[PDB]
């Protein structure tokens, strides 16, 4: 049972000083270096005489200095706000208005000028590391103090995760049979620090003293090379969105033979498709696949389960798994009434992993955060249900249960032997409403004179399992789907594209 994230990495600094905590295509850093580097940055932070416990915005990609800096802020009692190098300047500016950081640490070149706030760059950090100052933790973040603030993706909200929030996620994850995390795990680090899925690699990794394998900023660009460089890393564990795995599927190198070391896939953030999973079993016969689910507002994930071939062969949708023992999760009616097994309603999460709320936004906190049986609770905005087995099943976003949930129509379509992926979207006219974007498997377009014949053909492929009222009317064909900065299918965009 983990007690303090920092205490942990501090031990590994005594216990396995020269073991690698970080690797970027071969340039490595060790637990001993992480301790000294972060001790010295901490010292530099304290010398800046920032207001106690103020948050600090850390802007960069996924280099070692990002992590060293995060650890230094935690040591010196500051929550960090991670902002990725690719985020839109308006997003950055909005984040800065909401969070009112006392300092900006631009570990990559800051793309803006913001007067009124202290700004420090990479050179200051490197100069602090080079100075090797000593550090004693007198005012680290502990308990209910913010550990990090992650901004959501509408208009942005700042989710406050406390050290206690964090420990509850991490302690579950490393004790969970599904995840089954090995000692000193060797984990890919593909998700950006601005997205909370990244916690799913750095927390268990730092807690179990493994190594993070990070990729350079410019490989994020070209996908042919990306997946070829990833291929060469001795990574044991792949953590990403399912859409990112779908992209990996287009590479010859994404397979057992080229990635002999790969034992586990951890997915969160997005519906894991039956088809994606089947395909993963094609390329990695021996790999285990873990589906996990949770909102940012409850620390990364609240449930998880192993995916089997039994499930892939049989099910329409994949399960999102067993809720964690310390975070009681409930399904509720629209009236607030808890539902018995099997009925569908809003997923509600409770317990010590629930965020204390949205930084400086009490209206939105009051709307989503409430007390359920005297336990702090969060409205997920997700529809699902609970099995007798205590297994969460996913229906979809409340925003998209349009009565059925668009998500269901979508997965019923993905069942077509002709469809690569589909998304059912509605058309609006006065705030008044059934279509679907389709990408077909390759070599399908060419088998067909016109769109109508293709549409009739697709619609016949799925008819015997699709209720009549759930079959959309017009299909809109594209060659791929738009992807959000965080590796997700951009549903919002697709619904706007059809006004």
């Amino acid at each position: 049972s983990l007690k303090d994230m920092i205490d942990s990495i501090e031990q590994f600094a005594q216990t396995q000083a020269d073991f690698p905590v970080y690797d970027c295509l071969g340039e490595r850093r060790t637990y001993g270096q992480l301790k000294r580097d972060s001790d010295s940055i901490a010292a530099f932070i304290d010398s800046l005489a920032l207001l106690a416990k103020s948050p600090v915005l850390v802007f960069g990609a996924q280099t070692y200095d990002m992590l060293a800096t995060f650890v230094a802020l935690t040591k010196s009692g500051h929550a960090y706000i991670p902002v990725d190098v690719h985020s839109a300047p308006e997003r950055i500016l909005a984040i800065i208005e909401i969070a009112k950081p006392s300092l900006i640490i631009a570990i990559e070149e800051f793309p803006l000028t913001i007067e009124g706030i202290s700004l420090v760059s990479l050179s200051e950090i490197e100069s602090a590391k080079l100075a090797e100052m000593p550090y004693e933790r007198t005012h680290s973040v502990k308990g209910d103090d913010n550990y990090y603030i992650i901004f959501t993706s509408g208009q942005p909200k700042g989710v406050q995760i406390s050290h206690d929030n964090l420990l509850s996620f991490t302690n579950w994850m490393i004790e969970d049979a599904a995840f089954d995390v090995p000692k000193q795990p060797q984990m890919l680090a593909q998700p950006p620090y601005s997205f909370d899925l990244s916690v799913m690699y750095w927390a268990p990794t730092l807690a179990l003293g493994g190594t993070l394998f990070a990729l350079p900023k410019e490989l994020v660009a070209d996908f042919k090379q990306l997946f070829t460089t990833i291929a060469q890393l001795p990574v044991g564990i792949w953590t990403s969105t399912p859409s990112f795995a779908d992209m990996a599927m287009l590479s010859d190198d994404f397979c057992q033979a080229k990635m002999p070391a790969l034992t586990h896939f951890y997915f969160d953030g997005e519906e894991l498709t039956v088809s994606t999973a089947r395909k993963l079993f094609e390329r990695f016969p021996s790999a285990k696949i873990i589906n996990a689910y949770g909102p940012t507002e409850a620390t990364v994930a609240l449930s998880a389960i192993e995916i089997t071939r039994e499930m892939v062969d049989n099910y329409t949708r994949l399960p999102i798994g067993y809720p964690k023992p310390d975070s009681p999760t409930y399904i509720i009616d629209e009236d607030g009434k808890e539902l018995s097994s099997g009925e569908q309603g809003e997923i509600i999460v409770t317990g010590p992993a629930v965020s204390k709320g949205y930084l400086n936004n009490p209206e939105k906190t009051a709307e989503a955060f409430f007390t359920f049986k005297g336990q702090p609770a969060y409205h997920t905005g997700d529809i699902g249900s609970l099995t007798e087995d205590n297994i969460l099943l996913y229906g979809g976003r409340l925003d998209f249960q349009i009565k059925i949930e668009l998500e269901d129509v979508s997965q019923q379509l993905n069942q077509s032997p002709m469809v690569a992926s589909a998304v059912a979207v509605p058309r609006y006219n006065k705030e008044h409403k059934l279509l679907a974007y389709i990408v077909v498997k390759d070599g399908v377009k060419e088998r067909f004179d016109r769109e109508l014949e293709l549409t009739k053909a697709i619609k016949a492929s799925v008819k015997d399992h699709m209720m009549s009222y759930m079959m959309p009317s017009k299909f809109l064909y594209r060659d791929s789907l738009p992807l959000t900065p965080n590796g997700k299918i951009d549903i919002k965009t697709l619904i706007n594209e059809v006004n």
